[PDB]
């Protein structure tokens, strides 16, 4: 949309309720230096210069995600309000030394957790939670890295405030707060033990970068540690007033 200097990107949004990816474009201006780093990625402040369609950037014939997983229509999406021209947000790049599939899997995983957030909030707990949207962006104006595969990154809204990690994906309980731990326990019980959401982290109860474990270990990226991840959560978990309010089993 905007005529100002920045760079273009193909923007991908996953929508769980129709089970499709929605493909868009946007222009963005990203700062030169990151403002934070974790173990694997760096985060950069970025501003949006508008969201558009992908009609100038045809797909052609090896596509991931596959064509049947892509919505033919993209007129409605969260990006058009949440990343509208002017918005400050965050872009995350992996450090030098992540396949194409994993960017998409991590964004899908976050959208799945966001759904679990809504389901938890429907039980009217004392504190509601929310997982941020997340999106894949192909930075198409940048030079390809080792191959004709473009530069990929993920983007999400800016969290304002003190960022805290509340548990990890392997059993750590890092704060005293109840709601995070009760949420993890909720996802375990109400999924009939088919999955658990951990790596609950963010600002207050606005969360981002969660991790799912499933018993069979498949999908949900490299952080999916299977039954081991699940058992490690169980070992350290102490039920709290929120667990009890949600009528969860003290097993
Ligand atoms: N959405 C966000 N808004 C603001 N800060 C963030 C956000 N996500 C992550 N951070 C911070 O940036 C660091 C690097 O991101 P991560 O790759 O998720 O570890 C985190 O450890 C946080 O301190
Ligand atoms: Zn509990």
């Amino acid at each position: 949309i905007s005529s100002e200097t920045g760079e273009m990107g193909i923007l991908w949004e996953f929508d769980p309720i129709i089970n499709k990816w929605i493909r868009l474009s946007m222009k963005l201006k990203v700062e030169r230096k990151p403002f934070a780093e974790g173990a694997l990625r760096e985060a950069y402040h970025t501003v949006s210069l508008g969201v558009g369609t992908d009609e100038n950037y045809p797909l052609g014939t090896k596509l991931f995600p596959p064509i049947e997983m892509i919505s033919p229509i993209s007129k409605n999406n969260e990006a058009m309000t949440q990343l509208k021209n002017g918005t400050k947000f965050v872009l995350k790049l992996y450090k030098k030394e992540a396949s194409r599939e994993l960017y998409f899997e991590d964004v899908k995983m976050q959208m799945v957790c966001r759904d679990w957030g809504n389901k938890f909030n429907q039980k009217k707990p004392p504190k509601k939670i929310e997982f941020l949207m997340s999106w894949v962006v192909e930075l198409i104006d940048r030079s390809p890295s080792s191959n004709g595969q473009p530069i990929l990154c993920s983007i999400e809204p800016l969290l304002v405030g003190e960022f805290k990690k509340n548990n990890s994906n392997y059993g750590a309980v890092l704060t005293n707060r109840s709601t995070p731990q009760a949420f993890s326990h909720f996802t375990y019980e109400l999924s009939n033990k088919q999955m658990i959401v951990v790596d609950i982290q963010g600002v207050d109860d606005l969360y981002t970068d969660p991790q799912i474990h499933t018993p069979d270990g498949k999908g949900f990226g490299l952080g999916n540690l299977g039954k081991a991840g699940i058992n490690k959560f169980i070992t350290t978990h102490k039920c709290n007033a929120v667990c009890a309010l949600l009528d969860l089993d003290v097993k």
